[PDB]
C-alpha cells in the first residue's frame, strides 16, 4: 500500500539496494573474492529471496516520474516486456533459492550468473 | 560488507523503509482502518522481523558519511545509549513476531505499540 507515487519509488529503489547488496555477498563467494560459508551464502540467498518478491509490486499507474526514479517510460509502455523481465528474474532466484539449499558452490555460481543475468537484462531495457 | 561508507548509510536508510512501509500495514489492521486478517498481517510482521535485524548493522565506523544522512553525532558518540534503543527495539520485535504467530489480534495491538514506542525513542536521541 503506497499513499503516495513518491512511497512507490523510494519502497523499490529501497528493496533493490538491499538485494544489491546482498546478492553482492553471495556473488563475491561465487566469482573467488571471497572465501566460501554455505551457511552464510544460504543466509543471504534466503534475503535476497524474500526482497525479490517485493520491488515489483510498487511500479503502479502513476508511479513513473519525480523523486528521483530512474525507471524508464517502457515500464508502463511495454508493460508485458517489463512483467517478461521481471518472470526471468523470479525464475533466476528461484534457481539461486534452490543452489542455496543445497550448499553446492558450482550451483551456487551457476545461479549467480544467471541472475545476475536477469538484473542486466531488465536493466538494459527498462532502467536509466 | 559496504565498500563505501554511502553503501551502509543507503543499506540503512533502504531497510527503514522498507520496515516502515510493512510495519505501517500491521499498524493499520491494529488501528481498525484496515479489516483484521491475520494471514496478511502475519506476512508483514514476518518482513518486518526479517527486516529489522538489517539497518543497525550498518552504522559502523565511519559510516556518519559518504552520502546523505539524518543520522545524529550521538549514534557514535553515545554508542551505549544507541545499543540500548536498538536492544529495546529488537525486544518489542521479538513480541510483534511472537504475536503475528498468535495471529491474536489483542497481542498484535499490544506489539505494535511496544514497537512504535521503540521506533519513536531511538529517534528522538538519534536521528
Ligand atoms: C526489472 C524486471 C528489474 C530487475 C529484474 C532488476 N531490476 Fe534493478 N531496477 C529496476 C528499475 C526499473 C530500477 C529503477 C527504480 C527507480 O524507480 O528508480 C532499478 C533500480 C535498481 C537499483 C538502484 C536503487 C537506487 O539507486 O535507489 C539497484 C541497486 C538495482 N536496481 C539492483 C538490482 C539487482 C542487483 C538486481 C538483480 C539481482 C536487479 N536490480 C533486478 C528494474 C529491475
Ligand atoms: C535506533 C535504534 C532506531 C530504531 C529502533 C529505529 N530507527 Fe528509524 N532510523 C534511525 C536512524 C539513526 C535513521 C537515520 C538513518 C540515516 O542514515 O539517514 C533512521 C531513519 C529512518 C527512516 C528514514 C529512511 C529514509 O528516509 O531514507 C525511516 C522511515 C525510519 N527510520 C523508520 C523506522 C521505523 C518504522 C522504526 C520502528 C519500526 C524504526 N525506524 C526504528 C534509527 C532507528
Amino acid at each position: 500500500q503506497f499513499q503516495k507515487p513518491g512511497d512507490a519509488i523510494e519502497y523499490r529503489q529501497s528493496a533493490f539496494t538491499l538485494i544489491a547488496n546482498h546478492f553482492g555477498r553471495v556473488a563475491a563467494m561465487a566469482q573467488g573474492k571471497a572465501p566460501f560459508d554455505a551457511k552464510v551464502a544460504a543466509e543471504n540467498i534466503a534475503l535476497v529471496s524474500t526482497l525479490s518478491k517485493l520491488p515489483l509490486t510498487a511500479f503502479g499507474p502513476g508511479t513513473d516520474k519525480g523523486h528521483g526514479t530512474e525507471a524508464k517510460p517502457a515500464v508502463w509502455s511495454d508493460a508485458a516486456g517489463f512483467k517478461a523481465a521481471a518472470d526471468k528474474f523470479a525464475a533466476a532466484v528461484d534457481k539461486l533459492d534452490a543452489a542455496g539449499k543445497t550448499g553446492d558452490f558450482a550451483q551456487i555460481k551457476a545461479a549467480v550468473g544467471e541472475t545476475g543475468g536477469a538484473c542486466k537484462g531488465c536493466h538494459d531495457k527498462f532502467k536509466e
